[PDB]
């Protein structure tokens, strides 16, 4: 590992602290995240082999001293920082679309392999000075504070073998806070993440999601709201993008739409890919 020097420290993620750091033989720069069973081993290098331009390169993976260093390509910025930065005019649509559709591309690809990535949140999507953004932390759920607003609802409701409709949802909800400027399901609690949902989309029932109230943590005592319309929920989102957010925002997994149809919505007709403007 001394072939690193940590220019500086970036923050403290889900699976430990990410790094700013020099390869001092190549001289490149990375993020150098520090983390052994053998499991964790091998998912992990499965994970060395899915390229994908929207999806962060994993350029090494360092068992060393009994330990974990995953060396990736590094990103300036992340979608939380530049939403911040971008709050006062909120991003422009076409950005906003351009976003939604790389990461739709993303997730499609890794999908199709049968990789989920189960975390998305503003803070692991990465964006740099030519207008793309990239999904990091892909697949190392699996392969191994906590955030609960992207969670989708079959997690909440204690379904151990959720699908890829996992990532969809939270992109959904990225989606939407993008748009509005504002978390969509900020919930400080799991049970408070549920009510949320339920309270913006309606307390879901068999006829919507059958199968729902035959999940672990779900209650017949649940309260029963009713759904809101999405045109209060996410203006000023024009009719396609509030169409498409409703099918990412299916309750019923296997009703929401899959990567792969929502790249071919109409909402994308017209996708563009703008720069933005980055201070970096
Ligand atoms: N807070 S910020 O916007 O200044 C900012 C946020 C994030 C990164 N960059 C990173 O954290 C980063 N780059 N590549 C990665 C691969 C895996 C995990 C994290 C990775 C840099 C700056």
């Amino acid at each position: 590992m001394e072939n690193f020097q940590k220019v500086e420290k970036i923050g403290e993620g889900t699976y430990g602290v990410v790094y700013k750091a020099r390869n001092k033989l190549t001289g490149e720069v990375v993020a150098l995240k520090k983390i052994v069973p053998s499991t964790a081993i091998r998912e992990i290098s499965l994970l060395k082999e899915l390229n994908h331009p929207n999806i962060v390169k994993l350029l090494d993976v360092i068992h060393t001293e009994n330990k974990l260093y995953l060396v990736f390509e590094f990103l300036h910025q992340d979608l939380k920082k530049f939403m911040d930065a971008s709050a006062l005019t909120g991003i422009p649509l076409p950005l906003i679309k351009s976003y939604l559709f790389q990461l739709l591309q993303g997730l499609a690809f890794c999908h199709s392999h049968r990789v989920l990535h189960r975390d998305l949140k503003p803070q692991n999507l990465l964006i740099n000075t030519e207008g793309a953004i990239k999904l990091a932390d892909f697949g190392l759920a699996r392969a191994f504070v906590v955030t609960l607003w992207y969670r989708a609802p079959e997690i909440l409701l204690g379904c151990k073998y959720y699908s890829t409709a996992v990532d969809i949802w939270s992109l959904g909800c990225i989606f939407a806070e993008m748009v509005t400027r504002r978390a969509l399901f900020p919930g400080d609690s799991e049970i408070d993440q549920l009510f949320r949902i339920f309270r913006t989309l309606g307390t879901p029932d068999e006829v919507v999601w059958p199968g729902v109230t035959s999940m672990p943590d779900y209650k017949p005592s649940f309260p029963k709201w009713a759904r809101q319309d999405f045109s209060k929920v996410v203006p000023p989102l024009d009719e396609d993008g509030r169409s498409l957010l409703s099918q990412m925002l299916h309750y019923d997994p296997n009703k929401r739409i899959s990567a792969k149809a929502a790249l071919a919505h109409p909402f994308f007709q017209d996708v563009t890919k703008p720069v933005p403007h980055l201070r970096l």
